[PDB]
């Protein structure tokens, strides 16, 4: 089997993407953010807290034919930007452009943060990393890839994001007119439970590429690239005013300055992310200083390449029992 669906920004800046699930008999559909940095997949549901809802979509298990609560099952993840929702599990049916599980099991918030209330265009998430993290207790539960990958054509998945655009997530079959060239595949550790990898250096715009290696994890619930303040320090101070504050919370820009692109090695191979993806608009309505889009690791702990990399590429997430990563232009 294989399933195919199209990817949308929430919002002008490429904040976030949702793609259309559809859950239980009859289905419903509500728009999750396909998430490589987490392993649970929660929605907002007819048991969320009424004051924490505002304009998302909810799942109804008493309304699905199919669900059926696992019972015992609780859950409550807290994710490394502060933010955090909890609830009770049901197992259900879902199917993402045409792929479909059965049993998957579906995390029904009872609590969301408020970030979570705030973003009414996000009606949950739908975690792809692996099935180690997930916080279903007493009984840890599979992610819906790891569900789905038997199943499969070929056991992997593939994320197209677009700048200010749609773009496309495939599972089980690689689409060879997506991209451009080929796919360079870079090896994983799986230990921390991430889709994580080594890039193998970096250049600032058409500046000369240093090679030195940069563990990081391809997380598409991060909107940035968070990197060694050593990277970035490189490359902000090619953009004239560009500075990092402390108040802001990271490197701004006048929003007057043409940003240089930026590029990351996979293996020998590079991908170049142009200065525009970078540029993350104004820092709040009508200010000429601009948010950027690369930003320090080292409050962290990790490197993170989040949309802001991923978009530039197409994307290979291979579940091979020996995991990979892959990337190619497009
Ligand atoms: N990947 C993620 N998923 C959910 C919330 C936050 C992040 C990243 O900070």
């Amino acid at each position: 089997s294989t399933g195919s669906a199209t990817t949308t920004p929430i919002d002008s800046l490429d904040d976030a993407y949702i793609t259309p699930v559809q859950i239980g008999t009859p289905a419903q559909t509500l728009n999750l953010d396909f998430d490589t940095g987490s392993s649970d997949l929660w929605v907002f549901s007819s048991e969320t807290t009424a004051s924490e809802v505002d304009g998302q979509t909810i799942y109804t298990p008493s309304k699905s034919t199919t669900a059926k609560l696992l019972s015992g099952a609780t859950w409550s993840i807290s994710y490394g930007d502060g933010s955090s929702s909890s609830g009770d599990v049901y197992t259900d049916t879902v199917s993402v452009g045409g792929l479909t599980v059965t049993g998957q099991a579906v995390e029904s918030a009872k609590k969301v943060s408020s970030s979570f209330t705030e973003d009414s265009t996000i009606d949950g998430l739908l975690g792809l990393a692996f099935s180690t993290l997930n916080t279903v207790s007493p009984t840890q539960q599979k992610t819906f890839f790891d569900n789905a990958k038997a199943s499969l054509d070929s056991p992997v998945f593939t994320a197209d994001l677009g700048y200010h655009a749609p773009g496309t997530y495939n599972f089980g079959f690689i689409d060879t007119t997506a991209y451009t060239g080929s796919i360079t595949y870079t090896a994983v550790s799986t230990k921390q439970g991430f889709w994580e990898w080594t890039s193998t250096g970096y250049a600032v715009g058409s500046g000369t590429f240093k090679s030195t290696s940069i563990d990081g994890i391809a997380d598409t619930g991060t909107t940035l690239l968070y990197l060694p303040a050593t990277v970035v320090s490189a490359y902000w101070a090619q953009v004239s005013g560009a500075k990092s504050s402390s108040s802001v919370g990271g490197y701004v820009f006048p929003c007057s300055a043409t940003l240089p692109s930026f590029t990351f090695g996979v293996g020998s191979a590079r991908i170049v992310i142009p200065g525009d993806y970078i540029d993350f608009g104004p820092i709040s309505t009508g200010s000429s200083s601009c948010f950027g889009g690369i930003q320090s690791s080292a409050g962290i702990g990790i490197n993170i390449f989040g949309d802001v990399a991923l978009k530039a590429a197409f994307v290979v997430f291979n579940g091979a029992t020996t995991p990979t990563l892959g990337f190619a232009s497009k």
